[PDB]
């Protein structure tokens, strides 16, 4: 409350943290359905279906360019790409596993690196 605080957790490294993770994503082989936006003129029923499409492209401009108040909104962004992808994908084909995977592999890195 007013002139009450919890100790300041050390957030000064927390942006170069989150663009290695992001290099990490974009690195893995299974990242392919990710890597830029779903072109909506292309596929039938994105853009009325997914009222907010994410990608790692996106993610990595506005990271670079201090659209990021703070890490926990840079998560909200990458866990809106695999909820996307289970949205419009069935589980059982080549982009729903990938989606999955990924999921698994962002989760593992962020508690690792953060928690």
């Amino acid at each position: 409350s007013m002139s009450v605080k919890k100790p300041k957790r050390d957030d000064s490294k927390d942006l170069a943290l989150c663009s290695m993770i992001l290099t990490e994503m974009e690195t893995h082989e299974d990242a392919w359905p990710f890597l830029l936006p779903v072109n909506l003129k292309l596929v039938p029923g994105y853009k009325k279906v997914i009222k907010k499409p994410m990608d790692f492209s996106t993610i990595r401009e506005k990271l670079s360019s201090g659209q990021y108040p703070n890490l926990e909104t840079f998560a909200l962004d990458v866990r809106l790409v695999f909820d996307n992808c289970e949205t419009f994908n069935e589980d059982d084909s080549d982009i729903g596993r990938a989606g999955h995977n990924m999921r698994k592999y962002f989760e593992k890195k962020w508690t690792d690196t953060f928690k």
